DNA sequence: GGGGTCCT
DNA sequence: AGGACCC
C-alpha cells in the first residue's frame, strides 16, 4: 500500500569534485582517503577500478587515474544536505542513508495526484524510466497505477536535482524501503527503475550473497554462513526456531522477513543531524603531546560546525582505536562552557577531552593509538 | 576511510 | 559503553 522512492547519487564524491574542477570531468577520477580510493567516476569503473580499492592496485590497474583528496568531507556534506532539502520540498518525510542516499514516502503525494486525475488522461498513465524485469503494466491494477505515478515523481526529483544542483543520480520506486533500495541500482548510472509487485521474488532471488540484503551486515552474514545459509532462498527456508535462538528473536524475525522482500519499516524524518564528529587515522600516536595536538585539531574543526549549526551540544565523546575495536568515553559539557558563541572555549574543552583521554589511556605505561575522534552529541 | 544511525 | 547497521 506504500509508494517509496530511494534516490542514489552517481559516484557522489567524484561528482562533487568534477563539478568543482570541470577540468576533471573528462578523465578517469578517483577520490582518495589515505591509501584508499573510496569512489571513482564511471570512466574509471570502465578501466577496472572498483569502490574502496587500494591506491597501489588503482595506480597499477589505471596509471592514468587522477586522484583527488577527499579526507575532508565538508563539501560533500554540504552538497548532501542541499540534496535532501530539495527532496523535502517534494515531500517532508525524507530519510537520509549516509551522504548520498535518501528515501521518500510518496504515498500521500501519489494519492493526491490520482484524485486530481479525470477519465481522459488516466488512459494514459505512463511509466517514467525502466520497469524491472521488463514486466508488462496492467493499467487496471491500482497498485501498478500508484507505482507509475511514483516513477513520474521520481523523474521530477531527478530533473530538479540536475537543474538546481547539477547532480545526476538513480531512483528506485517500490512498495517498501528494502525493495526501493534494491531496485534503484538495477540500471546505472543516471537512470531509474520501478518494481511492480509480481516481480518481487525475481528481484530478491537475483541477489547472489545474503550480505547483499540491506540490514544483513558483516557479523550477521558470517553467522549465517556458519549455519550453512548462503543464498537468499536458504535464508527463506531456514528454521525460524533455530534462527531465533542463534541470532535472537528480534534479528532473526527481521532478517527472515527481509529475505522474502518484506520490510514494514517506516520512512523516518531524518531532520538535522543528532551528532557532529571528526576523526583522523594514523599509523602511530604514542605520546600525550601528540594526542593533545590531534585532539585540538579535531576540536577546532568541530567548533566551526557547531557554530554554523545553531543548536548547542550537551555532551562530548572521545573515541580511540589502539594498535592491533574502538573504545569511547563521554561526559556532559559544563553549562558555562556550553555558552561560547566570542570567548575561549578551546582550553576548557581540551581540558575535558584530555581527562577522558587519560581515563581510557594509561599514560604512565606505553601505548599505540591508530585513530582519534571527537564527537559532539545530545544537541539542543 | 570518514562519517552517521539505532538498540541493548 | 559497546555493538550492530548503513554509506
Ligand atoms: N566503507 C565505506 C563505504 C562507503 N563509503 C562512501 C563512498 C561512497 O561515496 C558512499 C557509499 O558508496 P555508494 O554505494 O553510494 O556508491 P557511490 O555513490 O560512490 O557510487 P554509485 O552510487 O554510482 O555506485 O560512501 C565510505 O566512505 N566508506
Ligand atoms: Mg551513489
Ligand atoms: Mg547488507
Amino acid at each position: 500500500s506504500r509508494v517509496i522512492v530511494h534516490v542514489d547519487l552517481d559516484c557522489f564524491y567524484a561528482q562533487v569534485e568534477m563539478i568543482s574542477n570541470p577540468e576533471l570531468k573528462d578523465k578517469p577520477l578517483g577520490v582518495q582517503q589515505k591509501y584508499l580510493v573510496v569512489t571513482c567516476n564511471y570512466e574509471a569503473r570502465k578501466l577496472g577500478v572498483k569502490k574502496l580499492m587500494n591506491v597501489r592496485d588503482a595506480k597499477e590497474k589505471c596509471p592514468q587515474l587522477v586522484l583527488v583528496n577527499g579526507e575532508d568531507l565538508t563539501r560533500y556534506r554540504e552538497m548532501s544536505y542541499k540534496v535532501t532539502e530539495l527532496l523535502e520540498e517534494f515531500s517532508p518525510v525524507v530519510e537520509r542513508l549516509g551522504f548520498d542516499e535518501n528515501f521518500v514516502d510518496l504515498t500521500e503525494m501519489v494519492e493526491k495526484r490520482l484524485q486530481q486525475l479525470q477519465s481522459d488522461e488516466l488512459s494514459a498513465v505512463t511509466v517514467s524510466g525502466h520497469v524491472y524485469n521488463n514486466q508488462s503494466i496492467n493499467l487496471l491494477d491500482v497498485l501498478h497505477i500508484r507505482l507509475l505515478v511514483g516513477s513520474q515523481i521520481a523523474a521530477e526529483m531527478r530533473e530538479a536535482m540536475y537543474n538546481q544542483l547539477g547532480l545526476t543520480g538513480c531512483a528506485g520506486v517500490a512498495s517498501n524501503k528494502l525493495l526501493a533500495k534494491l531496485v534503484s541500482g538495477v540500471f546505472k548510472p543516471n537512470q531509474q527503475t520501478v518494481l511492480l509487485p509480481e516481480s518481487c521474488q525475481h528481484l530478491i532471488h537475483s541477489l547472489n550473497h545474503i550480505k547483499e540484503i540491506p540490514g544483513i551486515g558483516y557479523k550477521t552474514a558470517k553467522c549465517l554462513e556458519a549455519l550453512g545459509i548462503n543464498s537468499v532462498r536458504d535464508l527463506q527456508t531456514f528454521s525460524p526456531k533455530i534462527l531465533e535462538k542463534e541470532l535472537g528473536i528480534s534479528v532473526a524475525q527481521r532478517i527472515q522477513k527481509l529475505s522474502f522482500g518484506e520490510d514494514n519499516s517506516p520512512v523516518i524524518l531524518s531532520g538535522p543531524p543528532q551528532s557532529f564528529s571528526e576523526e583522523d587515522s594514523f599509523k602511530k600516536c604514542s605520546s600525550e603531546v601528540e594526542a593533545k595536538n590531534k585532539i585540538e585539531e579535531l576540536l577546532a574543526s568541530l567548533l566551526n560546525r557547531v557554530c554554523q549549526d545553531g543548536r548547542k551540544p550537551h555532551t562530548v565523546r572521545l573515541i580511540i582505536r589502539r594498535y592491533s575495536g574502538r573504545e569511547s568515553r563521554q561526559c556532559p559539557i559544563p553549562s558555562h562552557v556550553i555558552q561560547k558563541l566570542n570567548y575561549d572555549v578551546m582550553t576548557p574543552m581540551v581540558d575535558i577531552l584530555m581527562k577522558l583521554f587519560r581515563n581510557m589511556v594509561n599514560v604512565k605505561m606505553p601505548f599505540h593509538l591508530t585513530l582519534l575522534s571527537v564527537c559532539f552529541c545530545n544537541l539542543k
